[PDB]
């Protein structure tokens, strides 16, 4: 499986801006070996907690034509997951690293063309 290392950013989408208020977490991309629903669940897990939000430890379901890709929505902030969340609950991501992700900002997430081919995968999935 694919992990992947972020913490958390905030539920808000009322201006489209979350703020990056700093703290960790992983992200474990999965097929689900029990395929209950059969789709993709992001399990994320707390190692640092959110701090000026609460968002819990959470298996994520993908949902395809439910779920939206946008790969930024924030200018003033860098290293946004944007998913947008319809019949679930709304989890956007902000990468724990800032050595990593300088990358430009157009399509910045973590980088600009994986994180933006991975993301597409999984709508073109539905496993």
């Amino acid at each position: 499986v694919i992990k992947f290392r972020a913490g958390v950013c905030e539920y808000n989408e009322d201006s489209r801006l979350c703020t990056p208020i700093p703290v960790q977490g992983e992200i474990e991309i999965k097929p689900n070996e029990e395929e209950e629903l059969g789709f993709w669940d992001f399990e994320w897990r707390p190692t640092e907690k959110p701090v000026g939000r609460e968002l819990d430890p959470i298996s994520l379901i993908l949902i395809p034509g439910e779920t939206m890709w946008v790969p930024i929505k924030s200018s003033k902030s860098g290293r946004i997951f944007a998913l947008v969340f319809s019949s679930n609950e709304r989890y956007f991501f902000w990468l724990q690293e800032k050595n990593s992700g300088n990358l430009p900002l157009n399509e910045l997430s973590a980088k600009d063309k994986e994180i933006y081919n991975k993301m597409i995968g999984v709508l073109n999935n539905s496993s």
